[PDB]
Parts: C-alpha cells; sequence; structure tokens
C-alpha cells in the first residue's frame, strides 16, 4: 500500500506540474507544488521518487538563480539540502 | 467541503504534534510537521487556521533559536515569511 501511496503523491505532482507548466504560474507556485509533494513523500518514505524531485528541485533552483528572487533561493536551497541529508539518512 | 478538508488537516496536526511532544523526538520532525501542514492548508484556501499555526511556528522558531542549530531557524524563518506574505495577500 505504501507504493499505491506514492503512486498517487506522483500523480497529484505530475497533474500540478503540467497545468503549471502551460500556465504562467510563478516560480512561488511551482516552489510551493515540489515542498508539498517532497513532505508527502517524506512522510511516506520512499527513495526513487525524491531523487527525481532533488533533480527537478535543482532545475528549479537553477531558473530562481538566472532570476531574480534571492529570497526563494534559499528556501529552495534549504529544502533541497534538506531532502539530501534525509536520502542519505534514508 | 472546505472545512471539512481543514478540520482532517487540523485534526492530523494535533495528533502528530500530540505524538511528537510526548515521544521526545526531535526539532526537525516537528518542523516538518508544521511545513505539510502549513502547505495543506495554504493549498486548500484558508485563513484564520494559518495564524495559530503561525503562532505555533513563532514558538517553535523561539525553542530552536536557544538550542544551537542555525542551519534549522532560516528554514522555519522562511516558512514564517513566506505563510505571512500568503496571510496578508489572503
Ligand atoms: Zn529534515
Ligand atoms: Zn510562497
Amino acid at each position: 500500500e505504501k507504493s499505491l501511496k506514492v503512486l498517487e503523491a506522483l500523480e497529484e505532482f505530475f497533474k500540478e506540474w503540467k497545468r503549471l507548466e502551460k500556465e504562467g504560474k510563478s516560480l512561488d507556485e511551482k516552489l510551493h507544488l515540489f515542498l508539498r509533494v517532497g513532505e508527502r513523500l517524506l512522510e511516506i518514505g520512499d527513495k526513487e521518487s525524491l531523487e527525481m524531485l532533488i533533480e527537478l528541485l535543482e532545475e528549479l533552483a537553477k531558473e530562481i538563480k538566472k532570476a531574480g528572487n534571492e529570497e526563494l533561493l534559499v528556501r529552495a536551497e534549504a529544502a533541497i539540502k534538506d531532502i539530501r541529508k534525509h536520502i542519505k539518512e534514508l
């Protein structure tokens, strides 16, 4: 049933990511989506779903750094580091 | 049905906060619980349930400041600022 929970979380993430991408709905909404899905998958406790989340969060971090938002970058980097440490300890 | 989702989120928050206060857990599990509940309440559409979370997160940040962790206080402060801005815009 853990696999079913991971599948539901990933389906929600995919649908929300697709809807956000075919729009212009700011970087903050995308970061909130990533953080929500990351916390859900951390309460589930499965790897191989947090590593792709980490890679996509690095993509978002690059996008934010190329822009002019210095307060969103610190939250993105803190989330990335925390998820990396949790993956290492998981 | 919005109120029912808010009630479910608050029920999960209360139960897990009771658990984490009972079994002497780390200061990171509490922050992860707060972030999870805050993101869920931000996603629905609720205020007047996000100000109590702001109060409790301010108390948790006060606890973190006098603990000895500096890379954990930045995440809490960033979350407080983002939730406060979203409350203002909501
Ligand atoms: Zn953590
Ligand atoms: Zn935000």
